């Protein structure tokens, strides 16, 4: 829905996106094209370049649920299965509703996974 939309919008144009789409581009966002920026946003938080075009539907899917399922994220559909496939098929609802709770705290995200990783800054 439009306040989804615009939550997402308004979290990318932040930190660690610092990123201006316009609600319309984002919106006009086919299946593979949601699951890229997905995998884009993962790979901004966790220090992993992917182009989701190298890979089949359902490898992008798991190595997105993969990432999901590290930082807790509870999907709306309980049933396992219907979730990966609903991911493969780069679902709407599915995809702004990950976008939705993974977005916003991405800079809480990136933090916690920056850490430890630089010799100059330890976890100490
Ligand atoms: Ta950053
Ligand atoms: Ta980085
Ligand atoms: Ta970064
Ligand atoms: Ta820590």
């Amino acid at each position: 829905a439009m306040g989804d939309v615009s939550y997402i919008v308004d979290s990318l144009g932040l930190p660690p996106f610092s990123y201006q789409m316009s609600l319309l581009s984002f919106t006009e966002k086919g299946p593979q094209e949601l699951l890229q920026l997905l995998s884009d946003v993962f790979s901004t938080i966790s220090p992993q370049k992917v182009d989701v075009a190298k890979e089949v539907p359902d490898q992008t899917a798991d190595r997105l649920i993969g990432f999901l399922k590290i930082i807790k994220y509870r999907p709306n559909v309980q049933d396992p299965l219907l979730f990966r496939q609903l991911v493969a098929a780069g679902d709407r609802e599915t995809l702004y509703q990950i976008l939705r709770w993974v977005v916003p705290q991405a800079q809480l995200l990136e933090k916690r996974a920056f850490v430890g990783y630089y010799l100059s800054f330890p976890d100490m």
